[PDB]
């Protein structure tokens, strides 16, 4: 049965719950973004509205094959009429086409619900500046101050410069990069183009990839593996046993792999920088580990609630024990005397 923190009140509206079959009372079901464990329970036999961003939509018709009928696509940043209550999408900072949603209810209530997002300060300068916000549903899922990590644009740094100087120390190595699902695009794309080449994959990524509205992706990816010096792969596949077998397959075009697994926070956030990280190495292969986050850290999350100053906030990450519920309503309150709310 949907949990009472997917509803949202005096409304018809859900968020992020398909996986429960009809929820009596919903006329219209909200998707933030494509990933399994919000989307779980779509495909081709909805037939019910759903929203969702354009970019969310054509991974929704192109790789579950909903019908184009029931897919509306909204922009975003813009004031929107749906079933007589205005909503605006807002860009999440997530993967491609996630949002986060602002609804404005009849009785002049207004909520925020987050979905996954990365807190940044170009969000106090949005439409949420304009009005206040009495209802926040949060992406809890770094609610801890042990979590910290880099900013994106410095993880990018070090990526760009490993890989460009292993390839031009040894021209016949190869790059990889992990993955296994939307998000964290940059890692290879920012590769790629300082190698002067085009990221190659499998089919079935490619077609995920072409869904995304990326300016001139065309010149920037194939299913030409031969023709690529910037290869993707399973995450599971990322480890040893995996790296030999795929290396085999290259039929004697490299002589190394240089791999990049984009994990989030892992406990060697917590004595090791970013500048000084290191690979695990079992002879050729050499497996990076790097913590490109997609979600908030703590103190990115506390400072976007400070500054929102919200009534109410309902957590919808780690909501499943009663010793994580009781964690996150401490450091709640503290955000709230400290801040005068
Ligand atoms: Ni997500």
């Amino acid at each position: 049965t949907c949990p009472f923190y997917k509803k949202i009140p005096g409304t018809g509206f859900t968020v992020d719950a398909f996986q429960y079959g009809v929820v009596e009372g919903c006329t219209a079901y909200f998707l933030t973004h494509f990933h399994s464990d919000h989307y779980a329970g779509l495909s081709k036999h909805f037939t019910f509205p759903v929203y969702c961003s354009e970019i969310t939509g054509n991974l929704l018709k192109n790789k579950l094959h909903v019908q184009e009928q029931y897919i509306h696509p909204l922009p975003l940043d813009t004031e929107c009429i749906v079933n007589g209550v205005k909503v605006v999408l807002l860009d999440a900072n997530h993967c491609p086409g996630a949002v986060m949603i602002l609804f404005y209810l009849p009785n002049g209530t207004v909520i925020l619900h987050t979905g996954d997002f990365r807190a940044d300060p170009s969000m106090e300068r949005s439409l949420l500046a304009d009005q206040k916000v009495h209802m926040l549903y949060l992406d809890t899922t770094y609610c801890s101050p042990e979590y910290t990590f880099p900013s994106q644009q410095e993880v990018i740094r070090f990526a760009i410069n490993t890989a460009f100087e292993a390839v031009t120390l040894n021209p016949h190595a190869l790059v990889v990069c992990g993955t296994y699902s939307i998000g964290k695009e940059k890692v290879f794309l920012a590769i790629a183009d300082v190698l002067g080449s085009k990221v190659g994959m499998s089919q079935e990524k490619y077609k995920t990839l072409q869904c995304l509205n990326i300016p001139e992706i065309n010149s920037l990816i194939t299913t030409d593996m031969c023709s690529s010096l910037v290869h993707l792969l399973p995450m599971m596949q990322i480890n040893f046993k995996g790296l030999q077998s795929h290396l085999k397959k290259c039929g004697g075009k490299y002589n190394q792999i240089l791999a990049f697994r984009p994990t989030g926070w892992t406990h060697s956030n917590k004595f090791t920088r970013i500048a000084d990280v290191i690979p695990q190495t079992k002879g050729n292969i050499s497996i990076y580990g790097i913590p490109y986050s997609e979600h908030s850290s703590y103190l990115e999350m506390k400072r976007f609630v400070q500054w929102l100053k919200p009534q109410k906030i309902i957590p919808t990450v780690n909501v499943g024990t009663w010793k994580s519920r009781s964690t996150m309503e401490k450091y709640f309150r503290e955000w709230k005397l400290e801040a005068g709310y």
